C-alpha cells in the first residue's frame, strides 16, 4: 500500500540525480513534485532500500548519510566528491582479496567491509 | 583549563580499553571514576582528538560512531568486531596505491579514504 507507492516514489527520485543525496535533500525533491511524504518516512524507505541493496549508502565527513542508486548490481565502491556528491563506481579486486584474507586470517566470520574514496572534483575545486 | 584537563581524562579513558567505544560508553567509564564531565563535552573532546589524529574513529552498522586510541602513529585501518568492538590495526599497501591512482585518475584533489573491515570475532561468534 502506502509502502510500495512511497518506495517507488523515493526510488524514482534517486534515479533523477547522478549524485549522492542526503535524506533531507531527497525529501525536498519529493516535496517539489507535490509528494505528501514525511521526512521520517523518506528516511525509513531509504534505509530499507539500502538493506535490500537497491541503493548504496555512505557517510559524509560531517557524519551525514547520503544515498545513491548506482548503475551496476556488481559489488562496487565509490570515489565521491565531498563538495557536490558526484561519484564514480569503482572496483578493486586486490582490495577485495586483501579484505578477505585479513578477516579469514584473524578468525572473523560474517565479514563485511566499507571502502570509499573522498575527494574534490575539478568542478568543485574551482569555487 | 577545563579543556586540557578533560582532554587528558578522555584520552586516559581510551587508553584503558583495547576496544572501540561509543561516546556514551566512554562517558560512563568516566562517570564511574567520579568525573563530572557531561556527555556533550565527552563527545566534543573525542571529535577534537579524532581530527588531531589522536584517536581513530569509525561507524558501526547502526550508524553509531565509536572510538579508539591505537598503538601506531602509522597510517592504518582496522578489522573490527561488530559484537565486542575488538580491533586489529591493519595496513594494506596495495589498497593505498589503488586509492591514490583512482583519485589521481579522475582528477580529484585533497583525497581521503575510509577503509574498515567488519566481522565477528570467535569469542563473540559463540553467544
Ligand atoms: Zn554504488
Ligand atoms: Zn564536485
Ligand atoms: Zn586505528
Ligand atoms: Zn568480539
Amino acid at each position: 500500500g502506502r509502502a510500495t507507492r512511497q518506495r517507488a516514489a523515493v526510488s524514482a527520485a534517486l534515479q533523477e540525480v547522478e549524485e549522492f543525496r542526503s535524506a533531507q535533500e531527497l525529501h525536498d525533491m519529493l516535496k517539489h513534485k507535490g509528494d505528501a511524504v514525511g521526512l521520517t518516512t523518506v528516511y525509513r524507505t531509504l534505509q530499507s532500500l539500502a538493506d535490500a541493496g537497491e541503493v548504496d549508502v555512505l557517510r559524509t565527513a560531517e557524519g551525514e548519510s547520503v544515498y545513491r542508486r548506482c548503475s551496476t548490481g556488481d559489488h562496487h565502491h565509490h570515489l565521491v566528491c565531498r563538495a557536490c556528491g558526484k561519484a564514480v563506481e569503482v572496483e578493486g579486486p586486490a582490495v577485495e582479496k586483501w579484505a578477505e584474507a585479513i578477516a579469514a586470517e584473524h578468525g572473523y566470520v560474517n565479514v563485511a567491509h566499507t571502502v570509499e574514496i573522498f575527494g574534490t572534483c575539478a568542478d568543485c575545486a574551482g569555487a
